């Protein structure tokens, strides 16, 4: 036998940062969970109990909080761009780094209608992450995303014309609740190096927020045909937007409410137009998948 | 042997809810996860396999569902007191119904600075809930509260001054982070009946606005002692404010977040004033409780 | 306002403990999460900001891993007894510790049939618990359980008999699938002291052994009325077998299983006697609760 | 734009099947979550909200029942192959099916030493699992695996020998406890259909456990050099024992377990020869991951 792949490193380390203003007092946290897995010439760490070709997970940890503590955390795709690149720049025979980058919720309170200057609240389970890929020779690949954002609509989501066979009982809709959690990814341009992710710096932010905003609003506004034609339309809109992503990505689970007929209890009636109490379903959901590029 | 004690019925019931306006065609909705246990003179279902004492479970589902359908659903102390009357009353037999619902977020979108009529998104696993005991000939029992309030302060929080011993190892500190789950209870005077929780039917949701604002709030500004203190004065507020309440609970974990020591690489200063970069513990937590009643 | 009830402590404490028999070779591992709360004359650290009166929570881990150093983790009923008589020893104004013990299982492997002498799988998510309430000058009040014992029986559960009206739909049955989480809690006569507890120590396990086996037992063979009466007839054997104990308690959910009805699809037969694919529902459960105490 | 990729269906779909020996008695029973997701001529789906392309995901829910109830749902590679093979067939315009089963352990009960024909228990949360992907033209390709498999050795690991320089603060260990949870993956070659999956049907039960034994006697009995070099031996000794495997694949975490110096309390010794109490760490974790082949 032989390794065909192998990696290797530190998943689940919590990071906390803060900033702090000293003219003004303002201060700011960031908090992430970082997952950091390198590969290269390790094999023989597996064929031969070689440890010397292993930078230790541990020192895989430390690396993370001293180049956290020496460099801008945020945007992730910057942090990851850093952390990755230290690997392959200051380990020879380690030739990429894989890393993964959750960001969690801490926004700033507001009192009284005035931001605080050191208080915040986790306002959603909503992330951002970040997978960063440094491989040595060939750049630095950057998928971002969004995940966990839980949204739902009453009406305004139809589902009719689908195909209908001896496996069918599905009636067809005109008027359904659609509810989902959000899973959306933009895949960067390859980036020759950390030099070019630099120079891109502020697209980062602002291409999270044409996301989340195209999402929200097309979710919204959009007379749904199918959970299919709507996700159609976000990936379309943000490739649309920055021409510095290649492709979108999205993954919708379709979060089915069911209408409750009780109308075998005095005639109650509570299907169709009618329905006002439905059944939220914890299991089995619709997944539906899409990867968009450029025509 | 002999029955102690009872109790028995449907949990982890789902229910969502939809109101719309034909007027102006805005829609609202509520989703929350009930409970329904009920006692009375059941022992021998237990003791003789007597099922005629038994409402079924089933039963108590559909109650709900039918229950929704017909009342409504907001505030949850005024659902909670109507369901549990209803088996009560219906059912002899039945002397008591515990009641317990978990309200789920579902804030209305804003799109383009505008509410949207039909779309809402999860803007926090944070929860709304009531526990309704409805005990026949003893009136209305309620205890409102908030809970996965999650929130952290980066400064403003201090411990120092407790008991040294030779268990002690912790150092006394005039400036750390405290971040916490909130989980705050306020219990309401007996309410003699159905017609009494109605006549305060607007409290509710303003006792619950003032509690959830008191420990924003306080949690914010006060240059906080100890947990323990901080929560005192939630508390106190919270009585003050509102005179049909006789107690009010927290319980609150410390989340901690350890300082890194970084000088053993290249003397890095990350302790005491230069502290920026922090471990979030998972675990342990310290765990810090208390009751407040009127003196 | 006044303080009516506090408590406050360190809980989430995770503690392994390996004994190592030097003659055999043989290692035993225990693995434990340990939770300890303590009230007293500590009012004044809410109140006042008194941190004086508080043994920091940090303190109390390190106590809790000193004491498992020093002491016998198992049984649990024992560690929790000795751990929460130091506290209300060491401190005067320290009046009672409540302790909180989750033990995890970690079974030793058979490999080739042979017991390995250091090497453990944990062999279900099922955990062995107690509590341990140390009340100065009333002793020690100790509820030992188990819990997440997950079973399913197949055949041999009936519901049929139960209660009628227009809220009814469920239909009776004669035979169903039952699957269950168990949940059982024997509460010990009060003991006066350490003196005492460790003077019935080997009923512990025993009990815990007796309350498991008659738990599996009755479950496997009861051809059951209800979940109400087969639990019932678990307690009433319990406590005939266990003098020391006081009362037995189970809350048990009953997790569904329904029956599809596939006869739209080419007259297929799955119902009744010929019911053999089913779908096992997330939610709702039945919840069905006993204390059962000595006539 | 235009779309690169897409599939649907339905996900997590929880299925319970019976087997009923009508001689014996004996009652058997399987338990699985389900999920299917279509590739085909269905892009339409997502660009013109053109339906007529979608079979709808309740509709695969349906087929998935409908499978179970006339064919065989074990072992897991067979019913995933004759699923995935149905949709492909059925709908000339679907032309793959991604079919993933999870399946959740059910283990007879033996209660006084004799196996119950009816009763099971949930031994473990260890999961058996299959990818099953359908490829119309290109035959079936199976990913079998274990998951969740958690095990612990007290001692006869070891790490020493790794690279050390400015970053590394780990200590050299030759003894030290090893516990992780196991992810073990077998692929198997590509067969040409459903009649060679059947040909092959009593290897697929033998193969799970060839390599369930061989994780488990290699982690006993391996004075561990790096989980590197434990996890090859694992792997290279399946593909010796199963020709018909191309790959395996291991993904291990390191749950590692920390010595508590409490030297600090009255000389406490519990570091190094004299470590018996430990704190597990929920984070972070060390992630090792190989994929091995034939020379
Ligand atoms: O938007 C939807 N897309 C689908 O593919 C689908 N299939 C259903 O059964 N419902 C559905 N709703
Ligand atoms: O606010 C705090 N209260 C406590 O009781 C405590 N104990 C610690 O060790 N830290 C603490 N912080
Ligand atoms: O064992 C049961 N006890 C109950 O109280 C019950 N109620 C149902 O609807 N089913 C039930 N099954
Ligand atoms: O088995 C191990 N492999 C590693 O790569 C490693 N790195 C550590 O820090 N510890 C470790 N233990
Ligand atoms: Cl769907
Ligand atoms: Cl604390
Ligand atoms: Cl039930
Ligand atoms: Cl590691
Ligand atoms: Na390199
Ligand atoms: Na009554
Ligand atoms: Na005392
Ligand atoms: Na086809």
């Amino acid at each position: 036998s032989a390794v065909k792949a192998a990696r290797y490193g530190k998943d689940n380390v919590r990071v906390y940062k803060v900033h702090k203003d000293e003219k003004t007092g303002v201060q700011t946290v960031y908090e992430m969970t970082v997952c950091v897995l390198l590969e290269g010439e390790i094999e023989t760490s597996y064929t031969k109990a070689d440890n010397s070709v292993i930078v230790a997970t541990d020192s895989i940890k430390n690396t993370i909080y001293i180049t956290a503590k020496q460099n801008p955390v945020t945007p992730p795709e910057l942090f990851g761009s850093i952390l990755g690149t230290h690997f392959i720049e200051k380990y020879n025979h380690i030739h990429a780094a894989h890393v993964n980058i959750v960001c969690h919720r801490w926004t700033r309170m507001d009192i009284d209608g005035k931001p605080h200057p050191h208080s915040f609240i986790r306002d959603s389970e909503e992330k951002r992450n970040v997978q960063v890929d440094v491989v040595e020779g060939k750049g630095i690949d950057i998928k971002s995303s969004l995940s966990g954002l839980t949204v739902l609509k009453s009406t305004n989501s139809q589902f009719w014309g689908f195909l209908r066979d001896e496996y069918t009982t599905l009636k067809e809709t005109w008027d359904r609740i659609l509810s989902t959690d959000v899973d959306a990814t933009w895949q960067w341009k390859n980036f020759s190096g950390l030099q070019e992710v630099r120079s891109h710096v502020p697209k980062f932010d602002a291409t999270w927020a044409t996301a989340r905003e195209v999402t929200l609003k097309t979710f919204a506004e959009d007379n749904s045909a199918s959970v299919q034609a709507t996700m159609y339309k976000m990936a379309e809109q943000i490739l649309a937007r920055q021409q510095l992503i290649e492709t979108v990505e999205y993954s919708l689970p379709n979060k089915h409410y069911f209408e409750i007929d009780l109308s075998w209890h005095k005639g109650l009636q509570n299907t169709g137009k009618n329905a006002e109490v439905f059944a939220p379903q914890s299991d089995p959901n619709g997944l539906i998948k899409c990867t968009v590029g450029r025509s």
